[PDB]
């Protein structure tokens, strides 16, 4: 029943993750101990420890019309894509690029060198990757650091639960109301997939890295570019996804291929198991 | 930023939930630390917490296959049904009764003295009805003890939500076929519904309670009584849900009137705001 | 076991309070988790949170040279002189002040507002006056709040602790050594006092608030005026004690009564229960 | 800002150290949120964790007035000493012997296999001993573990602090009037020790540990025996501090080598840095 601790790690990157990290843990707490106030709160809070690591130059914020400068003094090599409070768990979304303007946030998310999310539940948990994996974290807010508890975590190749939100059905494309049609009216003789939807990105994605399946916000009638943000839940998750052995697609092309047109950017976005992501590309290949 | 606090009250009842809410309090802990071990443990810091208080006489587990009678020395007048562990916000789920065997514990929800559930999220969530509303606290760990934050919760006349696993549409009855077509395809002109389905019921049933709209786990082909359990799971909730203004059934009679059959019993459950159950019902009558 | 909370109330004195106390939590988490590098956290927090409540115009810090003039935009009505980390439980102390210069954070001990000391023990303890008594409150910090637990704190008229370093007995004034003599060896026949000294001076006048009896640190050979600062030390817990009911001197007048010469200067400091303070004076007058 | 854990080792000795740990995180949890009800609280603690290890035989309580002897059923080789709730810091103490009755209770300290205690301060801290020196613990009550603070604990060789309640001076025997006038005026023209007494002996010792000097609760008039306990608060503390390099006298003996006469017997207790205890041991000799 007793335990020793390590330092782990995955200069100005270090620093950088350990600031979002700390931004992190305030926003657990914010979040515990509770609707746009606490939005601007954690906004701050990620603005502003981020800054103050020395390694940022342009910050772009889910919460923020323009892309964030830097103070020149405080100036590093690195760019933030985030949405600092997301959405039951809510999350926290971050993507980090190298480099002074909105050029240098809107890169592919080919590009991205470290990305994470942060989801607020019974327990905090941190999914992270710097190219070299995913790697799952739990929040101990007695020491106030993140405790590793997987390594190079991989999605199943196919798994057994769909996850959308039905109720936009009569605005789905083709290619969904055929994809779902097939999941739940199988042709091989399989069982019907089950079907989630927390309806909060953060939870359907974790729960689909863990647990296996698909996770769809696809283009539908009311949201013809999808409603889900590009530079910062798109491009973070797929990469993580991605980072985990998974596949994420727009429909037409793999997320992190998407050439960015603009900071508050939507795109489709269909992810998850790559048996399964890969049966959704047939459906829109075949309509 | 200063508080004052003061004992709430909703003899051997008020003992009875005080006990409750401590295994709570633990499973809380065990929770936010962490599969059947859990199950097994929390189970063991129910019952055992609900003998010494010397205010049971029987007690229904879902963890356990036959009734536990409480030791002739620590007897008092109460039953308790309880999951210890349901289920992502996982719960616990307890109806109390007045009695020395098992007929005790099957009476039909209309007699139950209190009910409620705990959700264990960012933060751990009771509500609670001792037959005079329902009330929302919050677990204060530092404290020890569950902090008042909602009185009288009502649910909403209706809502704009349904939750179901629509994996399970190949095996629908038509009842359930018909409302969740006028849930995506109103004939009104109206919007869509939204979907939510988090698949822990305690999570759905409470997102239910506070932003309305209609919760279902009706029977199908492959569960022709629904899934979820009538002691310990459909009677607590459909009290709590009726003690805040909605309505539960199981398509043919209020679920608080079914009269139990046998301890694990399962049986259908529709439930939420009351235009939301009563649509489903006219589907029932129709088909 | 359940709960209602109240806000308690003792506009710019309360905004002031609020977030001293704020950065009382802060400090808490940030001893709870671990020196030099905690003493300069602790002050970057005090500073901070001071000067964002709009309700400071100059501080003076155990931790600075020269008092610090609040930015002229942020700019209120109020004093403050602190101690953020003193010192085994140690402690933080504070008094506030009406007031643009050095002039305003040397007013006499009998001007202050509101004082407080904070003491991190297995409980994070905050005593705080605003002239009306001592109220005594303990750092919840699950909900990132302070509850009270006593109202009007009052000290015995007369206690049987003495607490003062022994070690410095070679040093002694007369009056000290002979205060010493008759607390160990009663000239009335009454049992000897017994000693405590944590060495802590939050811990050791806490434990003479509650406990009741003297502490003392005097003016000796090596320290002749003393070794506790008089702005934010020895002021702070005199106001607390004297609003218990208490008294504390430096041996020649009451300390509140001091008129101070500089920032940092240091006084004697003898304070406790009234009767024992005043059998201290007795043998300073007979010396 | 990330960690690693890995799991720590010092079978049924094992299994034994991990219950007392399991009672003192429940205990740190009860003193937290707080007399004699927490008295007895904690006592059951111990007692019923002792006791479902499956390794004990024979607890000796420093609240219970004769051993208890563990059921047939649960029974094991190993017999514990413990103070539940000792004592500002309050502790817990033990001391673990291999053994059905009150003689494997009252066997000298040198047969002693682990020893240890808890000190509740801002942070749980755990000093233990197997016999190959002092490890110290932090409670980390997030994780509900105990995590390695630092590795075989070493006493100075000679301190700076003396540690002793002269509030019975006109009780003490000739050694000690003669030591603490050796402490405050030496006569070898170094300085005067300084003087720190809590008044609670699981602060006062964990304090002598990590900061060198000498702890004393001597023989004197009212307490010709002492007043600490033998078998529970001196001989776990003599272990800890011998296995730190110091030394545990009572005076004329050490304390590990004392033949107990009672379980509830009393001793003297002089302890701490080796080159103190054995000046105070000269003072002995020589009067
Ligand atoms: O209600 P809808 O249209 O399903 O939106 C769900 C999405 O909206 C958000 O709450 C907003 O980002 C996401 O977290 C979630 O995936
Ligand atoms: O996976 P299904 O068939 O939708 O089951 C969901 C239900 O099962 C449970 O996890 C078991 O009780 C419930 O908490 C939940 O409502
Ligand atoms: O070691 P000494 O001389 O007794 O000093 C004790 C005093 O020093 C301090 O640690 C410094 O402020 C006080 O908290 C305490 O009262
Ligand atoms: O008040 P006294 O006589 O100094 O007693 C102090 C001792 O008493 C206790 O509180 C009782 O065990 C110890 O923790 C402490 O060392």
């Amino acid at each position: 029943d007793m335990l020793t601790l390590t330092r782990y790690v995955m200069g100005e990157l270090t620093q950088l993750l350990n600031s979002m990290l700390t931004a992190i843990k305030a926003i657990s707490s914010a979040v515990r101990k509770a609707v746009k106030k606490l939005d601007v709160l954690s906004n701050s809070l990620v603005i502003n420890m981020l800054q103050s690591s020395y390694s940022t130059c342009v910050l772009v914020s889910e919460e923020n019309k323009d892309a964030i400068i830097t103070a020149k003094e405080k100036r590093g090599k690195y760019v933030v894509c985030f949405d600092p409070l997301d959405g039951a768990s809510i999350g926290t979304i971050f993507a980090i690029y190298r480099k002074p303007s909105e050029k240098d946030a809107l890169q592919c998310g080919r590009n991205i060198v470290a990305a994470g999310y942060a989801l607020y539940g019974s327990a905090t948990l941190v999914a992270l990757s710097t190219g070299q994996g995913v790697d799952l974290f739990m929040l101990d807010p007695a020491l106030g650091e993140f405790v590793l508890v997987e390594k190079d975590v991989k999605i199943k190749k196919k798994g057994k639960i769909y996850s959308l939100n039905e109720g936009y059905a009569k605005y789905f494309d083709a290619a969904t109301t055929e994809y779902v049609q097939k999941k739940k009216f199988p042709e091989d003789g399989s069982a019907p997939y089950g079907a989630r939807y927390v309806g909060s990105m953060v939870a359907d994605v974790h729960r689909t890295l863990v647990y296996g399946g698909i996770f769809l916000y696809p283009a539908n009638q009311k949201s013809p570019k999808g409603k889900l943000r590009l530079l910062y839940e798109c491009n973070p998750v797929a990469y993580i996804i991605e980072q985990a052995g998974g596949l994420a697609t727009t429909g037409t092309q793999p997320v992190l291929d998407v050439k960015p047109e603009a900071i508050h950017q939507r795109v489709p976005l269909i992810l998850g198991s790559p048996e399964d992501v890969q049966e959704y590309l047939t459906c829109v290949q075949k309509n």
